[PDB]
C-alpha cells in the first residue's frame, strides 16, 4: 500500500504492531506461552532481510534515538467540511466522485476543495530500530519470567506510534 | 481469542474493521476497485455464515438499533501503578510474574494489586447489524458510482467502534 | 452541566484533570514549582468539601479500587448516518431541527432516527478516590524531590479515564 | 504557557476547542441557547484583537487553507523506557530530577536518556483560520435554526486538531 504520494507504508509492521498490541494482553490474561508466540511473529516481520525497509522511511522527520527513523505502517484520511447549500454541494461531490473514479488524487482534492471538503493525510509512524529493540528485549524478558516487565516494554512499543497529520500537497 | 473471563473475540470482525478503514482511504487514493474488494471482504467477514456470532456478542449493552448487539473484536489492558518503594514493588512484582506463568488470572490481578497496580481491561466492541448494513451499502453506493457517499458510510462504521473499560473482576 | 439523561457533571473534576496534564507537562518543561502549582489545584478541586460528589457518580460502573466509584467528568454525542436520498434527509433533519429548538431531547433523537440517524453519548469518567490519591501523592513526591515519580503517577491519573459510550435510552 | 522550546501556546484557542464541543453536545441535549452562548465564547477567544496570533503559529507546517497557518494550544509529554536494571536506572532517574529540579531541560533530557528514557513532545494545533469560519458558521446556522448542521461543522473543527509528535530538540 502506498499514501497519496506514493510513497511505500509496510503492511508487516504494522500487522507487527497489531502482534505486540495481543502478545501484551495475553500476559494478563495467563497465556505467557502465547504471548510469546505473537512477540516472536513481530519481530520476525521487523526484522525480515528480505524486506527493504528504506522503502518505508519518513525522511523528513527525526526519530528520537541517534541513528533511528520513523517508518509508515497506515494511513487514513480526515476530511473537513465546510457548509454549503444542498445542490452547490451535490453538485460538486458529484464532480469529484468523478475524479476518483478516474483514479486522478490531484483532481479530486481539486473537486473536493469546491464542495467545501479539505482533506488531511494522517500517517501512522513507528521508529523501526527502537520498536525492533522492545520486542526483542521483551522476549528476552518473557525468557527470564520477568513478565511484567516485558509488558512495560511492549506498551513503550505502542506508546511510539505517533501520527503525522499532513495537509494533501501532489 | 477470549477476554479475561474467557468470552469470545471475533478476530473476523476486527479483520473487517481494518479492511473498512482501508477500503476508504484507497477511494481518497484514486483506487476505487482496490476500495470495493476491500470492502467486500469487510462484509463476507462480518456476514460469515459458518461462523456463531452469538458467541462474540456483550449482551449487557444496548446497541443503538433496535434488534441489534455489540460484538467484542478486540481486548486490551490498562494499568494503573501506585508509588511504591523501590523495594516493596520489586518483590511484588516478581510474585505477580509467578501467577503469569502459571496462567492464574485471578492470582495475577491479586499480586498486582499486592505491587500497587490495578487493571482495566478495554473491550473494543461494535454493532454487527449496524456495521453490516454501512459495508452493504458503503458497496452499493460503489456500485452506483457514489464513492464520497461510500467513505461517509465507512467512516459512520468505524465511528461506530466503542471500547467498553472495566475493572477485571474474575 | 448534565448528561442527556440530566445527571450531573464535574466541572470541577474536569479542571483537575486538565490541571494534572499541565502539571506533568511542567516537569518535563524544567518548571517544578508550577507544577506544584498545578497538581495543588488538581487537589483542591477534587476534594472540595463543599461540592457534594454523590451528584456526580455512575452508580451502574465498579470502580478498580475497593470503595471507590467512578464519577462523569464530561460527555460528548457520536452520531451514526445512514445513507439516505437527500431530498428525504433534507425533510427529516429539518424536524430534527425543530426538535432540538423546543429542548424535547426525546424528541430529538426520534426525529433524527428518522433521518438515518443515531445517536450515541460518550461519558468520559475517572475514579474519584484513586484519582485523589494519584494527585495528592504527586505532591507528595514532588515535596520529596521525586519529580519523575510523580509525573508517572500523574499519567496514571489521566491513564485511569475511561469512556462510557451508550445508546441514548431516554 | 510554552512548548519545551519556549514557542508560546495558546490557552485562549484551548478553551475555545473545550467550549466548541460543549457546544456541540448542548445542541443535541435540547440547550439550543447554551450552545450559541458557548460557540459565541469561542468566536470571542479565537478572534480576541488584542492577542497576538503571529505568536501561536507552527511555522513549518502548511495548513489545509490557503493562507492559513495551524496554531498551537497544547503540549505534552511521551515517555518510552528502555528496560534497565532496577539499580542502574533508580541512580539515573535521580539525576534526572536533579536536572528538572534546576530548570535544566536539555540537561533532564540528557539525563533521562541515561535512564533508557526518550522523551517526544506532543503539539495539538488546529488550523486559525479554518476555524474561526467553523465557528462563525455554525452560529450563523444556528441564527437560522439549522441546528444539526451547526453541529457538523463544530465536529468539523475538532477534528481539524492534529497532534505533532516530535522528537525533542533543544
Ligand atoms: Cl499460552
Ligand atoms: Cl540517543
Ligand atoms: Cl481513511
Ligand atoms: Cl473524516
Ligand atoms: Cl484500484
Ligand atoms: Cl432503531
Ligand atoms: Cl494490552
Ligand atoms: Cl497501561
Ligand atoms: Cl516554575
Ligand atoms: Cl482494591
Ligand atoms: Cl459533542
Ligand atoms: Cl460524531
Ligand atoms: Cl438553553
Ligand atoms: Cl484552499
Ligand atoms: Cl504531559
Ligand atoms: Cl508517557
Ligand atoms: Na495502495
Ligand atoms: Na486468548
Ligand atoms: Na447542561
Ligand atoms: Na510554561
Amino acid at each position: 500500500n502506498v499514501t497519496l504520494n506514493n510513497d511505500k507504508i509496510s503492511g508487516q509492521a504494522w500487522q507487527a504492531m497489531r502482534d505486540i498490541g495481543m502478545s501484551r494482553f495475553e500476559l494478563f490474561n495467563g497465556r505467557t506461552q502465547k504471548a510469546e508466540q505473537l512477540a516472536a511473529q513481530a519481530e520476525k516481520l521487523l526484522n525480515d532481510d528480505s524486506t527493504d525497509w528504506n522503502l518505508y522511511v519518513k525522511s523528513d522527520k527525526k526519530a528520537p534515538v541517534e541513528g533511528d527513523h520513523y517508518i509508515r505502517i497506515n494511513s487514513s484520511i480526515t476530511v473537513a467540511e465546510d457548509y454549503l447549500p444542498a445542490g452547490q454541494k451535490n453538485d460538486a461531490i458529484n464532480k469529484a466522485n468523478q475524479k476518483m473514479k478516474e483514479g486522478d488524487k490531484k483532481g479530486t482534492i481539486e473537486a473536493l476543495k469546491l464542495a467545501g471538503v479539505s482533506v488531511i493525510e494522517n500517517q501512522e509512524l513507528i521508529p523501526l530500530q527502537q520498536t525492533r529493540k522492545d520486542v526483542t528485549t521483551a522476549l528476552s524478558l518473557m525468557n527470564e519470567g520477568k513478565y511484567y516487565q516485558a509488558g512495560l516494554l511492549l506498551k513503550s512499543a505502542q506508546d511510539g506510534i505517533v501520527v503525522d497529520s499532513q495537509s494533501v500537497q501532489l
